[PDB]
């Protein structure tokens, strides 16, 4: 048994109060009060429609994923990656694809600067969807469940559907259980034909393990994963520190180029 699925048990142990302190403990996070005010407003210019806008941007400030070109934005839900990227200097289009509907997250229409490049498409299931050529092929798809094997196969599901659409371009795409066996099998022979890393965001909460495969990176992803599982296994065992607070992302206003 891996050190992660240890993580997990111990996860589905905890109460809705341990939970909910567990989930925030020691993480990264962005102040949405601003935005989430200005939204529901009906403001357009300048807010992030989610945190994932700040999200998708550590690794970028990072040259973990350098996005260019065509963009495709698998499982965009409200737009927080398609939006940021497409205020990019390198970026030419961005296509969002998300299924909508009930229990999922409808595209929310913005005029974030580059909004014009933009095109997002609800009612996509991309399991259905024909690969596309593009120079960055950006995923976050992956639903959370109490059962590991359930992610397990979520996970593996991803890998498979998303490797058509890989073609010497850039890329990040999430991992949602990278710590079971058969995932790290395929991980590995992934890296090998496309390259890149997993990488762990300190952005994300402590209820999920979920990882990033990334296009700008080398390294050992049996060792990436595990110091994961270490690290979110050591959260459990003190009382909670409070998330490091930091700025949300301004996207500015306007057509582009
Ligand atoms: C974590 S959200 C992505 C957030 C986005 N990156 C952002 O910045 O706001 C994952 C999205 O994938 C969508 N999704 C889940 N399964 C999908 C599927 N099979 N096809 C298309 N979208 C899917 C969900 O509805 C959800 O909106």
């Amino acid at each position: 048994e891996t050190l992660g699925e240890k993580w997990k048990k111990k996860l589905n142990q905890l109460s809705r109060k341990e939970f909910d302190l567990y989930k925030k403990s020691g993480i990264t996070e962005v102040d949405r009060t601003e935005a989430k005010e200005g939204l529901k407003r009906g403001e357009t210019t300048h807010h992030a429609v989610s945190r994932g806008s700040a999200k998708l941007q550590w690794f970028v400030e990072r040259n973990m994923v350098i996005p260019e070109g065509r963009v495709i934005d698998l499982g965009c839900g409200r737009g927080g990656w398609s939006y940021y990227c497409a205020g990019l200097k390198k970026v030419t289009e961005v296509r969002g694809y998300t299924k909508g509907g009930p229990g999922h997250e409808e595209p929310v229409p913005m005029s974030t600067y580059g909004w014009n490049i933009v095109k997002l498409m609800s009612g996509k299931d991309v399991f259905y969807l024909p690969p596309e050529k593009c120079d960055t092929l950006l995923c976050d798809i992956g639903e959370s469940s109490p059962s590991p094997t359930v992610e397990e196969s979520r996970t593996i599901r991803v890998l498979k559907m998303v490797e058509p659409w890989l073609k010497n371009n850039q890329f990040c795409i999430k991992v949602l259980n990278p710590y079971m066996p058969t995932v790290i099998e395929h991980l590995e022979r992934l890296q090998r034909k496309h390259g890149g890393m997993l990488v762990r965001n300190p952005l994300s909460r402590n209820s999920t393990h979920e990882m990033y495969w990334i296009s700008n990176g080398t390294g050992n992803i049996v060792s990436s994963v595990n110091m994961v599982s270490r690290l979110l296994l050591n959260r459990f065992t003190m009382t909670h520190r409070r998330p490091t607070i930091e700025k949300d992302v301004d996207l500015g206003a306007g057509t582009r180029h």
